[PDB]
């Protein structure tokens, strides 16, 4: 039941024992593995079960397991369940499933950080104006003037007789997409519908390429309102080149914060469908994904063209050579901006550490090989050489619906 | 929608559904509690029903299915299953079953060219002479000086009681790796032990990085003669930039023929231990597997080191930029030399037709998703951004344990 999982380049040999706490089946059978999906095919006594089993967690991490305060504490959720079906997080027990949550996240390379992340308790919130407040304070901390700290900040969980606070926005910070005449698109094409969806709430859109759009937040049962987030808290790097000096010609910037608006977190059967947290940018994601994929800003052949590469033909490999530039530039302007930024390389090597101290913790460590290992590079880095068992651990994120 | 795999291009924005893993008539190792897609690894009755199942398939295969050939031809193999324990396949049974190996193995970007694959039969076989005469003749017809050609050779079945006609050799091509009394390897450190066992049986030890180790070869029931190829039976090819004059002098070469030699080739339920078969090389297995490998040739730092780049820091992207530029360095030497080879930009254009060809024939197919993504600029490659379904369906290529 447990596999041997081994390192290829330096032939080592561990057991994951980890998996065998997972209770949420994933979308793999014996019969075809279907690990590559992005996205999933997708209570009275039952949210009691996970609910001891998160408190269990709990008090085995600050070493009080089966201690009285243990008991009592179990005894609340009980009798709270028991009355109103569902129960509530002390303070303390969110932050311990925050963190929990990112150590559990099988897609992310930088959970060496895990252990390290400011919690917002944002459960004493009633309208989407407080939200904003909220959400411009942890911008304001994550931020940090360009030494970027990880934090998450937490909404008031679901709650069965009602609609959920949400953040409609899939990012905190996002470009807007124009989708014009000839069916071509201005600024990013992955944010055509929510850019569409702020014009229809009232926004009045620019027409620029790295318009930041504004954030559309739902309180219970409301219509969504917007905030145009201040300019002044949206950190932002311009790009440039350490010797291509056109490069700074072709106006290109990225966002400093990369902070996740859009997934649920779950923690103990409670479910917190607002709940953005952020840490930072590895440069690969903008480097290579936000302007190279060709259904992003697709700037691979301006760049090549730039560079005076031979275009006509696959083989000269001109594909490669911009994409490696681009890269080169994005930690360039970072480090120049003094914006905390980390390579494929150095983040990679960081995740093993990372492998190696879940092994001696926990037993193992879930994570999914094709999210894991970057996208240039990948054997360039040691964790293509890793095998990775991959499996659903809670307290975890989790995709949900959009609202609209 | 249908209860089959739903799969996804992202790039594109295209759905399509999997039927054909309904065929799978094999477990993999994944399960609803975990996924273990990432691991390089996992007669009696059972022989009759499977090859009656490759049997409707050669029909089907030929549109006559149902017919009294089709029903005469199970007959047959019933009878000698029933009698003998095993049975023999006519000869376009063989040609048919080895081409659906290739198509059916989810490890291999080159399927587009599934249906030109010259089968040369050599069940006749009856020596390890012999059987050197056959890969030899297998050479030939391959390389044909540079113009490759897709082929494979079957030696006899194994059979109950007797022994398995075995290639030692896990390619017909190998550079020696000689474990230095320092502790590290000269030449290829992936063929330490196949090095090892050479002249454990004989032969004598040359002392180059690239020295290409005799045949070990394994008639039934014998321990393994030994022959040595050719030298002009074995193409190679010198590496040199097309710009950086200095490449030239590393003195870096790579053979033509990527043929292999240890995989098993099951069909109908009869397998051939020995039926090694060739293609012609992707330039990333080359320029980026086999020279940047940690655990192989690592010139990746000796190559940077030449091109003058920061190798005490990841931020100067030193490996990226070292990497692609030995892979132009492939790429241009096999062009400049009339050998036939692909780069992975090609080559994951043309398997994304494979997809499309093979949704229409056959409502799907087979795909591992980390082997398929080049391992240099994975989502600059259209196959990054494509889920794939990975299950096993036979014929099969296979692996299998070394025979020492
Ligand atoms: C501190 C710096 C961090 C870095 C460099 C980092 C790195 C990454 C990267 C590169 C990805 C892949 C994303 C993509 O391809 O778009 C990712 C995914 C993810 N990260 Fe992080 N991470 C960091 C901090 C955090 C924090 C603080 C959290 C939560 C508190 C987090 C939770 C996640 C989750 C849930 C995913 C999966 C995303 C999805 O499935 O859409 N990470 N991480
Ligand atoms: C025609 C040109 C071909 C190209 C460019 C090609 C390309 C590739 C590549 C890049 C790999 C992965 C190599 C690695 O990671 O080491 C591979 C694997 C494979 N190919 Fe091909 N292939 C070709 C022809 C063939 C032929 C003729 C066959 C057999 C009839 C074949 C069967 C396989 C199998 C079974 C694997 C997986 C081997 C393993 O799991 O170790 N391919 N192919
Ligand atoms: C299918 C899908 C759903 C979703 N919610 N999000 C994505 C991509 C989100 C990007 C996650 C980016 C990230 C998040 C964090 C916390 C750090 C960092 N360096 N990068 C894809
Ligand atoms: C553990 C292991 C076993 C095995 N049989 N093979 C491997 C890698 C073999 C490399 C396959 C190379 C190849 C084969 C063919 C036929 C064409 C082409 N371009 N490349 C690893
Ligand atoms: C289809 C495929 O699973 C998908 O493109 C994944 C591959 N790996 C990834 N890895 C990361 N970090 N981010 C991604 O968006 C993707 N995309
Ligand atoms: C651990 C991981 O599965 C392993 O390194 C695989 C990854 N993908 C690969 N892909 C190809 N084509 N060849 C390989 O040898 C590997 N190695
Ligand atoms: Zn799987």
């Amino acid at each position: 039941k447990f596999p041997r999982v081994k390192n290829w380049e330096l032939g080592s040999i561990t057991y994951d024992t980890l998996c065998a706490q997972s209770q949420q089946d994933g979308p793999c059978t014996p019969r075809r593995c279907l690990g590559s999906l992005v996205l999933p095919r997708k209570p009275a006594e039952q949210l009691l079960s996970q609910a001891r089993d998160f408190i269990n967690q709990y008090y085995s991490s600050i070493k009080r397991s089966g201690s009285q305060a243990h008991e009592e504490r179990l005894q609340e959720v009980e009798a709270e369940v028991a009355s109103t079906g569902t129960y509530h997080l002390r303070e303390s027990e969110l932050v311990f499933g925050a963190k929990q949550a990112w150590r559990n996240a099988p897609r992310c390379v930088g959970r060496i950080q895990w252990g390290k992340l400011q919690v917002f308790d944002a459960r004493d919130c009633s309208s989407a104006q407080e939200m904003f407040t909220y959400i411009c304070n942890h911008i304001k901390y994550a931020t940090n003037r360009g030494n970027l700290r990880s934090a998450i900040t937490v909404f008031p969980q679901r709650a069965p007789g009602r609609g959920d606070f949400r953040i409609w926005n899939s990012q905190l910070v996002r470009y807007a997409g124009y989708r014009q005449q000839d069916g071509s698109v201005r600024g990013d094409p992955a944010n055509v519908e929510i850019t569409e969806l702020c014009i229809q709430h009232g926004w009045t859109p620019g027409n620029g390429r790295f318009d930041v759009l504004p954030l559309l937040l739902q309180a219970p049962d409301e219509a969504p309102e917007l905030f145009v987030l201040p300019p002044e808290l949206v950190l932002e790097v311009p790009l440039e080149h350490p010797t291509l000096e056109w490069f700074a010609a072709l106006g290109l910037r990225w966002y400093a914060l990369p902070a996740v608006s859009n997934m649920l977190l779950e923690i103990g059967g409670l479910e917190f469908s607002a709940a953005p947290f952020s840490g930072w940018y590895m440069s690969t994601e903008i480097g290579t994904r936000n302007l190279c994929d060709p259904h992003r800003y697709n700037i691979l052949e301006d760049v090549a063209v730039c560079m005076d590469l031979d275009t006509r033909t696959t083989s000269s490999l001109w594909k490669d050579k911009a994409a490696v530039e681009i890269n080169l530039a994005v930690l360039h302007s970072f480090q120049l901006a003094k914006v905390t930024i980390v390579d494929h390389h150095a983040a990679t090597v960081s995740f093993m550490k990372h492998l190696d101290n879940e092994q001696k913790a926990r037993g193992g460590c879930p994570a999914d090989w094709a999210w894991i290992v970057p996208p240039i590079s990948g054997s360039l880095t040691p964790v293509f050489h890793q095998e990775m068992v991959n499996y659903i651990l809670s307290p975890a994120f989790r995709y949900q619906p959009d609202p609209w």
